[PDB]
């Protein structure tokens, strides 16, 4: 293992909004396959269904389009039509409260899902433990 194993509570029964306390944006997977954030709670591309592939390993999928969140070889988040190795994330508890998501494929490099204060996603290499950009709270839809 490259990382700890404190897991968040909650489950995967219902879809969630992934709220980033850094700028208050919800993670959004656009139909074109781009990924960013928005503060508009009425957006139809922020409702995400998570599922556990293995304990602590999840897929994050848009319920509106069926796309899977994924992180590419250069660290950019994208929406994938089919599940692949870039779509698995290590879901962990952080600061005894938040949920963080580490790219399983690049877990040794500590590449997280993260949103900047301006709503743009962070590139894997620019994320790291300790940032506010990587802290999420799953909210009910």
């Amino acid at each position: 293992h490259h990382h700890h194993f404190n897991l968040p509570p909650g489950n995967y029964k219902k879809p969630k909004l992934l709220y980033c306390s850094n700028g208050g944006h919800f993670l959004r997977i656009n139909p074109a396959g781009t990924v960013d954030g928005t503060r508009d709670r009425s957006d139809q591309h922020i409702q995400l269904q998570l599922s556990a592939e293995s304990v602590g390993e999840v897929y994050i999928k848009s319920t509106e389009t069926g796309q899977y969140l994924a992180m590419d070889t250069d660290g950019l988040l994208y929406g994938s039509q089919t599940p692949n190795e870039e779509c698995l994330f290590l879901e962990r508890l952080e600061e005894n409260h938040y949920n963080t998501y580490i790219s399983k494929k690049h877990a040794e490099k500590n590449w997280f899902v993260g949103l900047k204060k301006n709503g743009s996603c962070k590139r894997g290499p620019r994320t790291h433990y300790g940032q506010k950009a990587i802290l999420f709270l799953p909210l009910p839809v």
